[PDB]
């Protein structure tokens, strides 16, 4: 009955979120700026466990290494003084015009280097202040055009870079792991490693693979019609889901970043599911945008409702599956089977076995029901609260 | 000018295209059934190289060892009769009611065990008649719900299945290589391993991945509203374009299957581009339906549109990258700076540089335009035989 | 809490739904047929207020004028002994070969002709059994190229057919209206009159248009992207809601005809708002088709889901509308001011009116905050059943 | 073999359009700001008809009345220099903080009347400058959440809105005609009036229906998967079309407003031979953005782009009707029939035509194919100029 959320649930907002002036790509900002610092205070105030940022929330990009130090000084002191972490950092190699055409996989050969230079000087930063996870989103990363982009020497220059970036951390002994974080399009119109599974792909072509994993967001993969929990899963399966950005999105079109809960909610009900019951325990990352419709006490209280959402569900789900009429549920579809090994005794066997072949009544189990709807609908009744 | 297909083009269809009798979900069969032996015998009179097959399209299901003895004699008489090789050949594990939850992933562990049976059987057929590829479309791996499968699970009995069937092919000696289908969704709500991205990080985790690689379908991978090119472009980067399904797709909608050149036409413009760049030997398969509309002759002419397509479009590419004046057009928007590394000079040397970053000039690299408008529409040019 | 519907709820269901035998594009029937007569018994049985049909449901193709006859008069001896009504009747202008390229809109005019034979014939079938709509859905009227159909002349044709079909209603002096269902795409690729929209537009060019209306379909608006509950609120804004087609969509893809609630739960909750504030008093009917990995059981429990839920939400959505606290919040929105005329004054007044614009302080009227984000989350918190 | 653009081809830009500046959700802008007297000398030299504007492209917003003077006396003395015109202008109601809910639509009355006072004046500069038609985009009508806007009551203000705009230009006997442009997103969550389908219907509903009409743009239609010739088909089959705007769009995501060719090509192709043989004779005006990757000369030349390939398009269209192979292939798949009337015999005639009905050979007609492959591939190789 109470969702009131504290530091110990690891929610953290990134400074650009509940910072958010509302200039959209019609319209003018509908909100002042914020200071980093006031919203440390007010994150802190509402529960928050942390925050995270790209350099240039932080330091104003062109800051003198002076102007810069006194930006960190007055942070870390809004971070002493509330007890807020900073879990994970990111670069901006996306809003300054030099990358128009991308950071790492930029045309220009000297804008790659100077993306590459950009990163390494923020990873530092981000070692200093105590976080764990650096993500990499490559916004710019892309193409409107056919011809623009080879996409293998593409592909070439981004492994070139991600290589890098794992040379420089294991050379300076950083405890810091990297997460790609995917999307599909926008603002490019089409993004390179567009979905979790491209970027899964890729890190495997690395030379040390282990350093690297995903930061997917249910947005992102929602803007290619995906299905957010069955992806999440296959991070995990994979060892890779090293961070996540929880928010909400309306179907295929442009990239909403709707406060967590709205949106698909069914789909924010099996995520976390999922993420509590593979015992997931990274930050529970909040990456939305409130309304341009809003003035600053809609923007807290948006914030306040991603939180409050996601402790309503993680409620449900668990007494979903802790219902004993759900768990018999699960043994009449058989979910209990498709944990137990298909062949354990071993192809030789399998071959050998006629109950797999020439014996098998192949109508007897296709008039077998999958029981899926009465589960369904168990699910349903627990998430609307109205079991019975 | 002219465009007659040739085997030497590697042109290949699957027995259920040509065959497809026009039974959709919301209407019954246009056309009456196809002999296996007649649409080999009309293919291979339109300039075909080969054919592909389902067990199922070749062999009747439930058929008795010595029927289906005498369907692949007459099947095999037909290619010899007409020089028609068959490159590649798949499973059907997806028709029969008994797949309803699915083949390699179903619920009930006893049809997992009957799947992997009903494939292997088949894999020695296709080694029989000289296939060098096994396609694998898991249709019917998915859900339309949220409980009613483990997606971790899932991915488990996926490897299981696919290490087994590596474990025998390398146990007899086969000369064939797997390749895996991906497709988002459709018979499934939302089916496992959705996109190509997904395939190759599925694959990387199999004991023997040099068996493994993948066979994209142009309008599986739009039904995502995904680049297909930049998609195949990927699967090359990595080594893994065992095979490729063509044809057309409009969008974000059911599966069309279209014939090759309808839907996205830049899309196929580009996709051939790439074909012939990177020097992909292997067949140019076509996985369409001749819409239920036509009778037997539009179905034919429906098969010769997708060669002719291909063909045009082939001459179109290979003009394009050949004019001087595109050549020219390609440096001017530093595709040629793409193709150099970022920094051979390596990580201490980057760190040193001041041009990298402290003496960059930002704002004269950002000044510079990346004339990709032109060379689009010098592409466009091509592609239309517009030019002047 | 008690969630039981009672025929005084007006639920109804299509024969073709809990009888939908499984059959796909991929996969053949998992379930046997069922007998009109037992699905009106099951139906009573489950809370059902009645049935539809196509007349194909219920006659089967070709029937001869006496087996027709027995055949109604089963079905009317199930609705004596139940007490079912029948409120709505259709055509199936799809199934049948002969309609590959449309009914009223096909390129043969003699197929054009048989189309309105057919449905006029089950129209006197409808009134003899009660039916006050009769729903009309141009599965087939469409194309998969550009060349294949001329829109404008297809519009002429689509509109001679329902002028017809008026004049034949209004000369048997039968009271009856039709209801036009949308539908983007599937079977055909491109559906004429594809949205709510289109329909709306089109019935104003009708000779008749009082005796149309729009039978829109959750699923299909959603497979073009679209906000259900806003094209609904257009179709009762004009006054043609006649009927509704409840069911559950996940996004832009096949048409999946899910149990209503499952797909967007959220857009479910608006709809059954809008339905219930607005009044409408037609019935609440469920085009879904029970998946095919259910028997029997799963599907009387998929049908008596859909009820379900929609208890379930109309209960949330008047509490949501009777809490003070969301009174006091929809004020705070200034929701009370958009029911307000904008000039009940005049345009004279209204350019004469200095605080309209000389005189408005834009700047104050830009700093004040919607409050959309707080009176979201109250409307969350009542459909999760969260409110403290 | 030329496609040269002459003012007498009636090809228009917004001044917007190349005056855009390359600031998107994510970036800053990549070029600097036009004078629109530059454009407007560019743009005549270039070939163009003439010019478009909202009200605050040529003035300032918030300019004195006599700043206003001076830029409007600035503007038409470069119309005088170049002979362009000003066929279409109209309002920005979604640039300023103040429109954040909305212009007409918005909940706060006294922004809705600050909206009207504002297109009002705009109004009269447009009939000043010889425009013919004032476009109406409600880009910021809408929601991002349900229980922000109640539609019908939304409905009620648009027409309002609409209903005194055409009071007032009635009155001051103005010869201007308005032209809704529908979108279905972006910015808002979800846009009223969504498609032209949407806008036709509404338009209906309005007090002097012969003054409104839609300006459909390709892009808008497409990011709602729907078939733009087709829509495009039913505005002129109701005698809506005022107005149009040309561009490209790669399917469903965020508004990309490519030059006029690119994105779907072949939808581009049946555009033109339906714009061109209906005889539409409205200005062929382009609302397209040059990516932010392009500096001035990129600019130009995807100006100069657009204007070619429409020309492209309309020569293989011609060709493509014009070709004596094609109206055979139209007769063969009765093209010719669908223009014929269905009944113009009379529902009595009908009812009594055995021929309709009773002896109807349904199989033979089903047995017909429609040949619609042959037809679409002469189309395809008509585009790609392949013929032979
Ligand atoms: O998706 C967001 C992106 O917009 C930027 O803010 O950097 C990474 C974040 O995750
Ligand atoms: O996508 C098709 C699938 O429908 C089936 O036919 O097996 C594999 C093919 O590639
Ligand atoms: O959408 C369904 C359609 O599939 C058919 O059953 O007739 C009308 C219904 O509403
Ligand atoms: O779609 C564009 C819109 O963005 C604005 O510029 O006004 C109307 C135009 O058509």
């Amino acid at each position: 009955m109470n969702y009131q959320p504290t530091p110990e649930d690891r929610f953290t907002f990134g400074l650009w979120t509940v910072g958010w002036q509302g200039r959209d790509p019609f319209g003018d900002a509908t909100r002042r700026a914020l200071d980093p610092v006031e919203s440390v205070r007010r994150l802190a105030e509402l529960g928050a466990h942390g925050v995270t940022f790209h350099d240039d929330d932080l330091i104003p990009f062109g800051s003198s290494d002076s102007e810069r130090e006194e930006h960190v000084k007055r942070f870390r002191q809004a971070l002493d003084d509330t007890g807020m972490k900073v879990p994970m950092a990111t670069t901006n190699l996306f809003t300054h015009p030099v990358f128009k055409d991308g950071g790492f996989t930029a045309n220009d050969r000297d804008v790659r280097r100077y993306a590459l230079r950009k990163t390494i000087r923020n990873i530092d930063l981000a070692v200093e202040l105590g976080a764990e996870t650096y993500v990499a989103w490559g916004g710019r990363e892309g193409a409107e055009s056919g011809g623009a982009k080879d996409v293998r020497d593409a592909l070439d220059r981004m492994k070139e870079a991600f290589d890098l970036l794992g040379e420089y951390v294991t050379s300076q002994g950083y405890d810091i792991r990297f997460a790609i974080e995917p999307k599909p399009n926008e603002p490019r119109g089409d993004i390179l490693l567009p979905t979790v599974g491209h970027a899964l792909a890729f890190i495997e072509r690395l030379e040390r693979p282990e350093l690297y994993g995903v930061n997917p967001e249910v947005g992102h993969e929602q803007m290619a019609g995906l299905n957010f929990p069955h992806g999440i899963a296959q991070a995990l399966w994979a060892g890779k889901l090293f961070h996540i950005d929880l928010n909400g999105q309306n179907g295929i079109k442009y990239d909403q970043d709707l406060r967590f809960g709205a949106g698909d909610l069914r789909a924010a009900f099996w995520l976390v599911d999922l993420l509590e019951s593979a015992g997931y325990s990274g930050p529970r990352h909040f990456d939305f945008k409130p309304p341009r419709t809003e003035d600053f006490d809609g923007v807290w209280a948006s914030a306040a409702g991603c939180m409050r959402n996601y402790l309503i569900l993680k409620e449900r789900a668990a007494a979903f599956r802790a219902d004993p009429e759900v768990q018999e549920a699960l043994r009449a579809s058989r979910l209990d089977e498709l944990a137990r090994p298909t062949a354990a005794d071993g192809l030789q066997a399998l071959l050998d076995d006629r109950s797999a072949f020439e014996e098998f009544d192949v109508d007897a189990a296709a008039a077998r029901g999958m029981a899926f709807e009465r589960l369904d609908q168990l699910a349903m009744d627990h998430l609307l609260g109205a079991r019975g």
